[PDB]
């Protein structure tokens, strides 16, 4: 009992004994021993190594040295050493890795949570956070000595948690470069964005059904957000003769930089310059004429650099070269494009012939026309039609001996030939959606209330010009198929009364086009979602749960909510802004006394039932540091329940790269995060935890509970 061989002894074999604790259960029955027996049967070990030292240096001699390096070796392997490798400190390492082990299959079990209640952006950091787990902290796992042990960890704790995350991976990506693309232009690099779309492009196919709604709502926010905020570009350029060239723009742009300054024109693979004389710019701002002082050559290629130019209300070009060939058109026929001309003073007979090559292609430019009239001829391509019955128009190709002849044509007033759009519109803005109540949506979804509902219709004469002047219910009507759907008056203004769908119809005259119209149902309350499936509170506290009213295709439905419970005595309730208002609200709950009810959240003639179980928590034995920027502590009970809150009371400490203020509404108190590393919450000159911030966002560090280091 006192004799140092028998100390010695019993030390040895309770150090085994320790790891046999493990190791045999795993061997032998194939299941895992509790942990507070391992623990139990560790702390043991290790009293008992540590009686057996200071046993066999009170003894001295010969002996102890022996004893002492033999002792050693046995704890180091058997029980504990720092840095061990593979074999030595063993119920240490099973100690570590049988709570690293459960510690996945909690997240695990908390990302499901989040998974099935389709939260995106808790289940994103919990993906980020397992997935450091599972791939560095993995080495805790391949410390342990056992290879039946390392397996049924493996099997029992890693396999599901791993599987989990891998069938998450895409969901991720896509959530991940949507964000970085949205972030990429913020920051006007558009090779970022680019790289980062494609990629979204590629795995939005293989998304979750558990995301695919708000994923994919944010893989085309991010396409959005790119195509507005993309450079300018000069698309192409063209010659229209031998002194002009075109220029296209992708977007529109300003008559002041247009100018001949910004133009650099030369003779390809030369040092020849040719100025510009001026530059025209089309009334859209897409196209633009550059004149030349000099004769282009026939068959010679041209580069021109564009320098200064912007975009209409927005942003530079991109400094660009473009390049193009000059040709000379040969014309061979010459054709008048109808039997007939328009009245007016001034017609343009050039916009009445069509040119043509030998091949037959029209030629759109390069040549020059002479004409001779019946009529005088002003500055010798407009003439009078006015009064005139018929007229006779020869048109020739100057150089050429390319003509039409005399041609007799009759002059006819402009009528009414095609309807060129019709169209249901709303304050100048083209209507998708209508619903019978009268309220009208346009390409988006966002309805205008200003502007009445009519019909819209422009109207294109025989020669092809649209009709200008013309007056809605005098000069053309409208009217309706199915006046028990919708109301058309002569002008075009409507007034739906019943769901379907009516024909509606234009006349100018003869001239007339129909157009279908649906009228959509009323909104209606189809759905009453709540954002918790069961509610658990401390007696005298509060919970907090949100209420989402739906109509039947999935909108916002304005309604009136009223909430009870069963029982006042167990659990009160309330609803914010009186149960008026919106179409979404927040419903506070208070524990009063411990037990169980049910909630009813009623809505006109739907409802949705809410269980709600209130426990009468214990005493504080943790301060929870919650995240919700804002930042709260919270003291919490040995079951995890919520029950008072010290957020208040609590410190905050750490050039300095963040703001921290104490900020308090009505009674509850929060903590800030501003801008101009990590932070350290303190209550009294206790250190509760510590806060890592990134430059914005932030996440409380979560404790090193490792028996070894690394």
């Amino acid at each position: 009992a006192t004799d140092v061989a028998t100390v010695v002894s019993q030390a040895k074999a309770q150090m085994k004994e320790a790891y046999y604790t493990y190791s045999h259960t795993v061997t032998e029955t194939g299941q895992f021993p509790d942990i507070k027996d391992v623990y139990a049967a560790y702390n043991k070990a290790k009293q008992a190594y540590a009686n057996a030292v200071a046993v066999v240096n009170k003894a001295g001699g010969a002996k102890k040295d022996a004893y002492l390096a033999d002792l050693q070796a046995i704890y180091e392997t058997y029980v504990f050493k720092a840095n061990p490798k593979s074999g030595e400190a063993r119920v240490a390492t099973y100690i570590d890795a049988y709570n690293y082990a459960t510690k996945l299959d909690k997240m695990r079990q908390e990302l499901k949570a989040a998974v099935d209640a389709k939260d995106l952006k808790k289940a994103e950091e919990l993906y980020h956070k397992i997935s450091y787990e599972l791939k560095t902290r993995t080495v805790i796992l391949d410390r342990v000595y056992g290879q039946s042990t390392r397996e049924l960890l493996r099997s029992t704790f890693k396999a599901d948690a791993q599987a989990l995350r891998d069938r998450l991976i895409y969901d991720i990506t896509v959530a991940m470069k949507a964000r970085e693309a949205q972030d990429a232009v913020k920051a006007g690099n558009l090779d970022k964005a680019k790289a980062a779309l494609d990629q979204v492009n590629q795995y939005v196919s293989k998304v979750t059904d558990a995301f695919k709604a708000e994923l994919q709502k944010a893989a085309q926010d991010a396409k959005a957000a790119y195509e507005a905020a993309l450079t300018p570009k000069v698309e192409s350029v063209s010659a229209i003769d031998s002194t002009s060239f075109k220029v296209t723009f992708t977007k529109p742009v300003d008559k002041a930089t247009a100018i001949p300054k910004n133009f650099s024109i030369t003779l390809k693979g030369t040092e020849t310059k040719l100025y510009p004389k001026s530059v025209e710019v089309s009334e859209s701002g897409l196209t633009a004429t550059v004149t030349l002082y000099d004769t282009l050559v026939d068959g010679k290629t041209y580069t021109v650099v564009t320098s200064g130019l912007k975009d209409t209300a927005g942003k530079e070009f991109e400094t660009s070269t473009n390049e193009f060939t000059y040709n000379k058109p040969v014309p061979a026929s010459i054709t008048f494009n109808f039997n007939k001309l328009p009245e007016d003073s001034a017609v343009d007979l050039t916009k009445y012939v069509t040119v043509k090559d030998a091949a037959g292609n029209v030629i759109k430019s390069g040549f020059e026309l002479e004409f001779t009239s019946s009529e005088k001829l002003t500055q010798g391509k407009f003439i009078n039609t006015t009064g005139k019955k018929s007229v006779i128009v020869n048109a020739t190709v100057k150089g050429t001996n390319v003509t039409t002849g005399n041609v007799i044509l009759a002059v006819e007033d402009e009528k009414a030939a095609e309807v060129s759009e019709l169209k249901l519109t709303k304050d100048n803005k083209e209507v998708v959606t209508l619903y019978a109540n009268g309220n009208a949506f346009d390409k988006d979804g966002n309805q205008i209330s200003s502007g009445t509902l009519t019909l819209t219709a422009k109207f294109k004469d025989q020669y092809g010009n649209e009709l200008t002047g013309k007056v809605a219910g005098t000069d053309y009507t409208f009217e309706s198929l199915n006046p028990e759907v919708l109301v058309v008056a002569p002008d075009g203004s409507v007034t739906p009364i019943v769901p379907g769908t009516a024909l509606v119809k234009v006349k100018y005259g003869e001239v007339t086009k129909t157009i279908p119209v649906t009228v959509k149902a009323n909104p209606v309350l189809e759905t009453i979602a709540v954002d918790s499936t069961g509610v658990s509170v401390a007696k005298g506290q509060k919970a907090t749960f949100k209420v989402t009213l739906k109509d039947q295709y999935g909108n916002k439905f304005t309604g009136n909510v009223n909430v009870t419970s069963d029982k006042t005595e167990t659990a009160t309730v309330s609803v914010s802004n009186s149960g008026i208002g919106q179409s979404e609200y927040t419903v506070t709950v208070n524990g009063v006394a411990e037990g169980s009810t049910t909630i009813t959240i009623k809505s006109g003639t739907k409802e949705v039932k809410v269980p709600v179980n209130v426990v009468a928590g214990g005493p504080v034995a943790n301060y929870q540091i919650k995240v919700l920027v804002q930042l709260k502590v919270y003291a919490v009970d040995a079951n995890g329940n919520i029950v008072g809150d010290i957020t208040n009371d609590v410190t905050i400490t750490s050039g300095v790269i963040v703001n921290a203020s104490k900020s308090t509404a009505n009674g509850d108190t929060v903590y800030v995060i501003t801008d101009n590393e990590t932070l350290t919450v303190k209550l009294g000159t206790v250190t509760l935890g510590t806060v890592d911030v990134e430059v914005l966002k932030a996440t409380v560090v979560t404790k090193k509970a490792d028996l070894i280091e690394l």
